[PDB]
Parts: C-alpha cells; sequence; structure tokens
C-alpha cells in the first residue's frame, strides 16, 4: 500500500467509575487515535498512552510528537508500505513502542482490510470467544471493595485481579477470600510498588491460592524478579519488564516470570506480540491479554489476539461498559463470561462518527 | 472455508545428477503432492518425504496412508477451517508432522489466494530476494568434487554446502580451501552420521573457517550435540532435531546449537516454521531455509519463507536447474546470486498441468 | 534550599568537522541547557540529548516538554530541595534520564556553588588531571582516517577510539594498527550495530589487541553480550546499556561487560554516575568517561567525575576545540594528553554571556 | 587544607547497665577521639575500637599507636588534602581500618565545616529523621529480659534486637514472643558466637518471624553464612565479615548475605559506608545503621548516615540515654521513636568542653 497520510486525533472519555492503581488515580481517559488512509481505504489504530508518564516513559503528547516529526513521515517517505514492513522502516527510532505499536496497528487494520481478513485470522485465532476476568482497583476501605468485587462476580467476570500497593495487599486480599471463598480465580498486580526487600510481606500471600502477583518490582529489575521468586510461592508474571519478545525470552531464561501478561501496544504492536505469544508458547509459559482502558478499537484487536493457542488464562480484556457507559465503537458486551471475537474484516468495528465526533478534543492530517 | 476434499498424486522426477548424502543416493525424486479443493478454489501442498524412511521417520506410503486415513478426514469432518485451525484439529495424532505440513500448505495456499494475499506477506516478508546457496553432495573422487564446487561458484551461488560422512570430510574439505580459498562461505552437514566419539575426526576441521557443521549426531542426541560444542570450534547447526518451536527453545537453552536450519515440512509446516524463526531471533540464533529438493511448489513457499528477517545466513533454496531439467512450475532462476520472492496469491506459483500430468504416477480422490 | 525557577534555553553550536557514528552523521550540535535559580544562586545543567530519538528514545524536544510539564513542577512543589532528594522527587516519572540528570546537574551546582564547594570535591576526585582519549568517526576513506588518526596522536590524545559498524571494522583497524603500531591505546565503538550473529566478524579483531569493543549489540540485550564475550577475545563494554548503577551491577553478574563507560546523562544525573563507578570499583570493573558532544558545562562536570579511583582508562573527554572553534565557557585545553580538573565553585566554569546569546535559539521561564 | 596536627584522647564514660554480648560484658566505654586540627577550624572523628581485640582485631592502644607513629604521620606530610584523599594517602598500610575511619572522620568534619556543609548532605540523606531500634544484651534471668525488653518498648523503640549466644537463643526469642506478640519487629545477633554445625539449633529460630539474625558465624566464613542461609528460614544478615563495600558484593554474590549492617568505623569510614550502601541498594539489599556506643559524635554521624535511601530498616542508633546519663554533646533524645538528623555544619555536634574534660583519662599531641 502506499500511505497517503494519517489523522491523529486526541479523544476524552469519561470512566463509569474512578480506578485507582499504585501509580494514581484515573477519572477520565485521554488517549491517541490514528486513521492511516492509502488510496485503497483506511484503518484506524489506539495508542495506550496516558496523559503522564506513570506507568512507563511515553505519554500522550510525547506520543503525538514522535508520530508526528519523525514515525508518521518515515511511513510516508517508503514507497510500497505493508504491516510487517512498518518495523524495519522505523527501527532507526530507538524506543517509542507503543506510538509505533499504534501505527503499525492502523497500517494492519487497512492492509487487512483490502484483504478482507480479520485481525483475529491474521494473528492465528483458534477459537470464536474468549473467556474475561476484570481487574479492580484499590479502594478507600475493605467493604466498598467486597461491593464491588461481588458485583462484578454477580455480571459473570471469571476472574479477579486485585491492584495493590504497599498498605494495601494482604488484607484486602484476605478479605477477598473469607468473603468469596478459595474457588474464585484471585491474583494481584502491583504496577512496581515493591522492592525485594518487602519480600517477606509479599511472602503473607502464599496461604491465599493466587494465581499470580503480576510486576511485583520495577521495570528493569528482572533479576530482583528471578531472587523473588525464590523466596515467595505466589507465581510471578511480568507486564511492564516484557518490552519485546526477546525480553520475554531473557526473563523466562533468567527464571524471573512464570506467566506473561501481554499488551501488544507495550512491546510495539500486535505483530511483536504474537511473536511475545510464540516465545512464550515454545517455553511452557502461559500468557493472557492485559488492557489500558483502550476503546472498542484496542478493545476488538485485544480479543482477536486473546483468542490464541497459548492464551490459558482468562484476560483483563472486560467488557465495554465496565469502563465506558458509551464506547466509540459498537460495544463489546459480556455473555456468558466470554467476548466474542469480532469476524468482519480487520478490526471488524469502526468508529460510530458522531460518537466519535462528541470525544473528540483535537485532529490533525498528517500527509 | 470448507474442506471439499483432496486429490493426492505421487510424482516421479528425474534429478540432473544423482545426489549422495550419508544415508544414500538418489537419481529421481519421489514426492507426494496435495491439491486441496473448497467451493471457492483450491491450493497446493508438498510433503518433503522421500521413499523409504532414511531421513526421518516418514516416508511416502506412510504419509500418503496417514493422509487418507487420519489427517484428511478429520479437516473434511470439521465446519470452517482455517490454516491456524489445522494444527489443534490434527493434535489428536501423534507426529507424522511432514504430512501435517503439506496439508497446512495446501490449505494455507487455498486461504491465502481467497483473500489475494501472497504467502510471502502472511509470513512477514521484509525483502524481495534471498541470496542462495548450493548443497553439493558426497562423491566419487576429489578432482569430481572440485569440479562441481568451481561450476556453482561459476553459475554465482553464494555459499557451499557439503554433504559429509566418516572417510569423507576433512579431505574434502581441506580441497576446496586449498582450490578456491578462505573467502567462500563454506558449510558442512553430517545428516547424522557421527557419533560423540568421532569428536577428534570433527575437531580437525577447526582450521578450514566452516560457517557451521550441520547435524552432525543422531536427531535425538540434544545433549551429545551440547558436548560436541565443547569439543570443537566450528558452530553447531541442528537439523533433524529441530522438530519445532520446542524443540529450538529446549535445544537453545541446552546449549546444542548456534544456528538453525528451518525445514517447514519437518517441522510440521510454514506456520511452525515462523515460530521456529521468531523463537530464534528472541535468542540470537541465526536461521536458514533448508532444502528438501523440492518442486517449485515447495520451492516457493522456501524462498518467501527465507525473506523473513532472522534468516540472515544463505539458504539450501537454489534455483529449480540445480535438481530438475524441468521444473512442474514455473522454474525459479538464479539471478546475481538471488532468487525472486513470489509476488501473486497464495503460493504464486501452481503446476503447469501438462507438465504435472507428464511426471504423475498415481492419483487418488478424498473427500466429495 | 527552594527551587525559585529554571530557565530552559536551546543552544546551536557549529562542529569544526561533521561526526559520524553507526546512527548517522552530526555537523551541528543541538542542545538543552537549565540555568535553575534558588534563593542561595544560579546553577547550570546541560542535556544530553540530540534532535532525535537515534541514540537513545530521549530527544531535545521531548526533554524538553517532559522538563517543563512534569519535572520542574515537581521540584517547584517541593519544600526542600537538594540534588539528592532530586532523584526521589522525580521518581514517580518513569525513565527520562537524561532530562533528570540535565536538571539534577543544575540543582547541584547551585547547591555547591553556595558551599563553595567544586563538582570534583563532592565527586570524590583524587586527582588535579586526567588522560584524555579522542573519539574519531567513521570515514570515507582509510587514508582520510589515517590522516585523522595521525593529526590526534601528533594533538597527544593518548588513546583513540574508533567508531565502527557493519563495512568498516576489521579494515580500518587494521590499517591503523599497520600505520600507527601495537603500541597505541586502541578501542572500538559499535553504538548497537551488530548482533550476536555477526560474532565471526567481531571475532575477527581478536589479533589487534585492542582495549575493548563498546556497545556492539542493542541496549536491551544484556545475555546476549554474555555470549557475545564467550565468543569473541576483545573486553566488552557497555555504553548505551548501563542506564543506573543497578543495571551495572546485573550486567556484571551476569557476565556481559568487563569495562563500563560511565555518561552521566544517561544514567540520570552525576550522583547516579559516582554510584556506577562505585558498583563497579566493587566488583573490579574499570570505568572510563564518556562523550556527547557537550559544552564546556558539561565537560567541566565530566573532567571532574573523570578524576575519581575507579577511572583508569583514558575517557572520551577530549578538548574542547576537537568539537567546537568557540565554546560557550572557558575551553578545555590539552595538555600533555592531559585536561586540568576545574578548581572553582560548582562546575568551575559558567558560559560567557555575549557567547552564549550568540548561540542561543530560543529561551523560557519556568517559575 | 593542610592538616596542622591531630590531638588523640582516651575517654571513659560509665554505662547506664552493663551491656553482655557473646564476646563478654561491658560496663564501662572506652574510646579514641580525635581532634584534626587546619589552619582554618577543627574537625571531630571517634574510634570505635574497645580496649581489647574481642569484637575484631583492633583495640584502643593499638588504634592509637597506629594512628601516631603512621597514620596521622602520613597526612601531616601531605601538602593537599581533602577527606577523599585520605584513603590513597594511607592505602600502603594494611588494614587498622578503625584507626583509618575516625582519622577520615575528623578530617571530614573539619572539610564540611569550612563549606557550611552537613555530614547529612555530604552523604546524601533524603529524610529529616530516622525510625530507630534498640539492642539489648545477654541478660541472667528471662523475667529480667522481658523487663528491659517491655521498658524499651513504652520509651517508643520501634524495633527489638537481642544479643544471643549458646545457651541464650530460643528461649529469649520465645519468651519474648510468648509475651510482647508477633506485631513487634525482633531480630537477633550473635557476633560471631555459632558454627556450621550449631544450624539445628539456629533453625529452631524459624517459627518466631525474626527480620534476621546478624552475624552467627565468624568474620572470615562466607561460605559458612552461604551453607548456613540453605538450612535456616531466618534471614542473614552480616556485620563483622562486612569490611569493605567489595566484601560486601562478594558475600551478596556468594548467597552469604540477605541484609547488611553498616558500621562506618568498621569499613574504614563514611566514605567507604556509603560506599556499602551504593553497592547494596545496586544488588537489592537492604542495610540499616549499626551502633558501636558511640558518643554524640559518632551517633550525631550514624543518624546523618542512617537517613539515606537504602537504609529501610530500623538501625541501631539509639537515644544518647540508653546508654550514658550524660553524653559529651548535646544528647539524642527519642521522639515518636525517631532521633533527628543534624542540622549544622559538619556532624552538627561538638563536645561540650566541661563535659569531655570530665571524662578524659589521656590526651597527646601529634604535630
Ligand atoms: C486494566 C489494568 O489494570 N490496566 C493496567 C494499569 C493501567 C491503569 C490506568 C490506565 C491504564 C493502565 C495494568 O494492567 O497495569
Ligand atoms: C539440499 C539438501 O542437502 N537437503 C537434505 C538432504 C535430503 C535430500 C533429499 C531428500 C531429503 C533430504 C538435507 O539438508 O539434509
Ligand atoms: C564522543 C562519542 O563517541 N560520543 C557518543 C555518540 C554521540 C554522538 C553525538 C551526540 C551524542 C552521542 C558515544 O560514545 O556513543
Ligand atoms: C549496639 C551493639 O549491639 N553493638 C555491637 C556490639 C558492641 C558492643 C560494645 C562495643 C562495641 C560493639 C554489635 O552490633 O555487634
Ligand atoms: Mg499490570
Ligand atoms: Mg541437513
Ligand atoms: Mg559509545
Ligand atoms: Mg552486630
Amino acid at each position: 500500500m502506499k500511505l497517503s497520510g494519517v489523522e491523529l486525533r486526541r479523544v476524552q472519555m469519561p470512566l463509569v467509575a474512578p480506578f485507582r492503581t499504585s501509580f494514581g488515580t484515573q477519572s477520565v481517559r485521554e488517549l491517541l487515535l490514528l486513521r492511516a488512509v492509502t488510496p485503497a481505504g483506511e484503518g484506524w489504530g489506539e495508542c495506550v498512552t496516558m496523559a503522564g508518564p506513570l506507568y512507563s516513559s511515553e505519554y500522550n503528547d510525547g506520543a503525538e510528537h514522535v508520530l508526528r516529526h519523525y514515525l508518521i513521515p518515515a511511513l510516508l517517505a517508503a514507497e510500497d508500505i505493508t504491516a510487517a514492513k512498518v518495523t524495519p522502516l522505523l527501527a532507526k527510532f530507538k524506543g517509542h513502542r507503543m506510538a509505533k505499536g499504534a501505527l503499525e496497528m492502523a497500517v494492519l487494520d487497512a492492509e487487512l482490510r483490502a484483504h478482507e481478513r480479520s485481525f483475529a485470522a491474521e494473528l492465528g485465532s483458534v477459537r470464536d470467544s474468549v473467556p474475561c476476568g476484570v481487574s479492580v482497583g484499590i479502594m478507600d476501605t475493605i467493604p466498598q471493595l467486597l461491593d464491588v468485587v461481588g458485583g462484578y462476580l454477580d455480571e459473570g467476570y471469571v476472574r479477579i485481579k486485585l491492584k495493590i500497593e504497599p498498605g494495601w495487599d494482604v488484607e484486602p486480599v484476605r478479605a477477598v477470600r473469607e468473603r468469596f471463598g478459595d474457588d474464585v480465580l484471585l491474583q494481584v498486580d502491583a504496577n512496581t510498588a515493591y522492592t525485594l526487600g518487602d519480600a517477606p510481606q509479599l511472602a503473607r500471600l502464599d496461604p491465599f491460592g493466587l494465581l499470580l502477583i503480576e510486576q511485583p518490582l520495577e521495570e528493569e529489575d528482572v533479576l530482583g524478579h528471578a531472587e523473588l521468586a525464590r523466596r515467595i510461592q505466589t507465581p510471578i508474571c511480568l507486564d511492564e519488564s516484557i518490552v519485546s519478545a526477546r525480553a520475554a525470552a531473557d526473563a523466562i531464561k533468567l527464571g524471573a516470570v512464570q506467566i506473561v501478561n501481554i499488551k501488544p501496544g507495550r512491546v510495539g504492536g500486535y505483530l511483536e506480540a504474537r511473536r511475545v505469544h510464540d516465545v512464550c508458547a515454545a517455553h511452557g509459559i502461559p500468557v493472557w491479554c492485559g488492557d489500558m482502558i483502550e476503546t472498542g478499537l484496542g478493545r476488538a484487536a485485544n480479543v482477536a489476539l486473546a483468542s490464541l493457542p497459548n492464551f490459558t488464562l482468562p484476560g483483563d480484556t472486560s467488557a465495554s461498559d465496565r469502563y465506558y457507559k458509551t464506547d466509540i465503537t459498537e460495544p463489546f458486551v459480556l455473555s456468558g463470561g466470554h467476548l466474542p471475537v469480532p469476524t468482519g474484516p480487520g478490526l471488524g468495528v469502526a468508529p460510530i462518527p458522531e460518537l466519535l465526533d462528541e470525544v473528540t478534543t483535537a485532529k490533525v492530517w498528517i500527509g
């Protein structure tokens, strides 16, 4: 394809309830969307950056700037483009994985629409729907946490993940176990909030049968996680540290991880995400699909990815209404604890123009 | 896509010159081809078995049988099929990777034709052509070997691989180095002909600067290779042992391998092959494309596979005329030491009906 | 000490000769300078970013944005600032190490000036001058390389470093050895241009007695370097991979590095740089001081840093005129192959206001 | 700074209550103090030796002799002097770390006073007060132990350390746990009193949830401690073995230690101590500040050191009145379980001349 241009938009979508993590509290989701335009048709991408660099070094204004001044111009200057060629065309730019992933996603959506092929088919889907868990934030009190968890369990979510941080770990876990029992699939996520010195506190999670503890230590501390896995019984899962398939392989060989959370944007796109999946499967490491509170666009791509064979644990791809009263696409609706994999060409969904215009704060054409 | 049926044919194609390996001499290539038929269109697969179980346990009649009685029926019984779903549909059947790979190849060719998409685009090609080496058989004498190698070097092949076995290793290598010099890319391939007890003989290859030695020990002896790598300077490459992406990861972690030969049929198909490629790349292990003397059909798929980013050494996908006077497809022709990656839908090539009929020995229809 | 504000300036300084590396060619140095203002006085910092993200993910506009919107406001909101506290005050922001380092540098310069204390004394200097090498770019031809190298050797530089890349490695090295002999201190630097599959080409450097090969593989590939070190005789040095003292310790323990290049901006500042020095010294790993074509400001801080006890190989801190016809501070002048360690308070140099104004392209006050 | 001379004094300070360890009972603290005199002003150091070589090979008369005949003359012969240059000026003398450390401390106090800079600022303090534990000696009976511990807990000490030895380990620990409960921070210290053959006895401490067991085996037996860590659940802490940052790195790599007690005199001074802190932090090893029953002078320097970022467990820097009815400086007073980090120049404290004269037993001038 020849890329004619890309429209970049900033969108703001209010959340149904505030979402608190060890790095802070979010009440509105601000994001960047991309519309890649080729002579044949268009494709949509979604950046998973947030407003500030609190989860990783990338953030919305930074992703916008790098897309406008470096990444989109490199793609416009090439003759033929394909999604696979996006990686070597952008390889001279270090990092900026989320931005590159978004751009790749838009290119891939346009390419696959031209071949009348779904994301699911391109990625190697083996099932038509996927079981979905839910990620539950840090709360002000224990009774408020139990109400929220009970609510998600009644809606049919198959697994519960709790955000944890120092001063909110063992108690919320103990309380969820006391109230809802030992058969609920339960896990925790620290988003880098601990150090190796906290190993005795994290070992106090041992009796509760957690599936995993996700990213207890900082992003760059892979050996620290391997040392941590020698001191605790709960399996380690990595999120932030898994920036590439090579990073996954390294972490696996060092003993730092037993389960991997795959987030396509974090690894530089859906094509790298499939490679992470395949590296993990080859080492016997189960994977599950992460969530960055995406719109229906990212959600649809994630649901497709999550239908791959080594996604053997429930992902964080919850229904649209877990986060948004009104999505910009046709919404994802939970049915028997599952979401259906989209069947149309490309992502299988597209923004509803009037809904997208209501939440658009800015736009620019790069061409 | 519903599979309506598959035609299986047996083909016999005379080779331009006999091809001798440590497991014997071949003057005719006998193979199984598969034509998958769907309501929308057809796709071709090619099985890389030989007549008897000399390279691996699988062989032509065996592959034919398992395809007819187990693998094709399991696909005919499914409602919608995709090339990815072939693996879980056939997982209850142990082994038979080359047979499964052929079937997957045919399904993939048909699927991708329906989307007007090339094998290269599906697999993640980043280049439009690939540099090609050649594999050179065991000869009766040294002067005959040097003639053949000189000939391939004049045709523009960028790398030479020599078949070796006890009684034909160090001397042919020394002679090729003496006659053509130290700048030729050179490697050797034993096809499992040594044991760990031969480590001193294989260490005598050390001074010749070989890129690699391919599969010195038996298929199942991964630890033996890692022990061998501690006793010799030439990098170990595995072929027969690499049956899967998991096998590649295991061998890598054990220190048994530094470069991997990928053959899609040997690993159960092009989709597993891409996974092998990706596993290897994630560990810093270069890969190159192996060759099983395929027709233009397999050759086309191989050339597309060889255009992926971690194929950083020249493969064995030589021109059609290295093996066959006349191929059953449009032939691959060497140009500046390279072959072009096919651009059409699916494989980008298809059999020429009159040429295919001339070499068909037997045919059978399975399904409706 | 409270921070009153920070002035940020963009500067453009023409190079005396273009400088080519595996990631491209530079003829003008564009940089960000910081003037921190406190009630105790002013201090100067220098960011080592370039215009685009080619050496690392950080670049001038991105560093500027993050300093203005996140980092400088976090320091302005603090009740007490001391250079040591800058790190925990900015720890909530992920990455942006060069930006953080620049800000820390300016804070430190102001703080040390108030105490009439030099950078050298603060960092733990044990000597009054340091031996200096020179970094030599990729050239169009071999005879041009040998002319440049001969010229640096006549000026009295004690060590030669050659930029290398595929197609310019073994030949330039062989030629320098053939022309100038085996007693010249010689090393190479790839800036991440090779892969592990290139181990045979890099092993062809073995006979030439190189001090080291610097950063042959990509930034995130630590295990790859440890494998590389088992296949080649030339000691491995890391630059880009060494992002922190913790990264250094990890790389050392994994066998990935024998010598460490310390660049203070790359690790998030002079205080982390001293920690990298001390971690390396504790493991018996020599260090040397890297260079990012800094003005006299950065150069002065680097020369002080390079006077620490475990800096036992010559650094890349060349004389000012190796890069700039006219520096913005008093220039560093080579004498007997050495540069003198500055003796005044803080950095021991400051910009000459008229020279700085001539090269300033933009200025903003953040208060 | 040229050193004009040093006054060395011997001091004897009665303890409020005798303090029994596995190596014997102390009722009076005998120590060496140093007053370094430069043309600008003076600085105080404190040697942590005891009267005889029971804790380590160094003792008061030996430290005094080496200071007088080797160490102080080497510094007086040097034209240019800084605290950082003390190490290479004394490096030709093997060992005598506590003596070297005391001399470095005095030099540093004078240097920093001339720059109007606190120990805290020089070392890299990130907080203004530190939480303080207490070390409790071996008693004749269990009820006497429980009385003493209950008394320290009522005063607000945040952690209890028990001295242990064969015949006084499991029982005192069990009793403290039965009386005061599982939430008290509790650890033990053997001062080298066990052998690897006592692993079964030390494993009987496993059920009591101790933070650590400090130096169970002899000083030089690093591999023995790593073996011991495989046989017991209580984390191993080293004191006597950690004689340098390099020693710490070695012990960490061998698996011999999980937490490190830092004592500045033991490692050859406050500047080495900061290196130990930084080496440990880079390996994920928490540190805590040890106590050698110093006067207010050492105590002030320790409190500053204990305010560094990786001091994440409570130290043994108890209030002055834990040991001494009357200190020679302004006393450290516990407030809410914390001591305040001094804010003046240098140590931030100096001896009260009349109090110092009351406890001085001998004085000499070296000049
Ligand atoms: C669903 C969820 O927990 N997402 C992120 C955290 C996150 C929080 C806020 C905004 C985006 C992502 C995680 O898995 O770490
Ligand atoms: C081209 C070549 O040497 N191919 C096989 C040998 C072979 C020939 C024919 C049939 C099967 C295998 C190998 O690499 O082992
Ligand atoms: C002096 C030198 O070689 N500097 C950098 C490269 C560099 C060039 C230009 C600007 C910044 C960095 C290095 O050591 O990687
Ligand atoms: C406070 C304490 O227990 N100090 C020493 C013991 C000691 C007692 C008397 C004099 C010096 C050291 C230790 O931690 O080993
Ligand atoms: Mg997470
Ligand atoms: Mg082979
Ligand atoms: Mg460099
Ligand atoms: Mg002790």
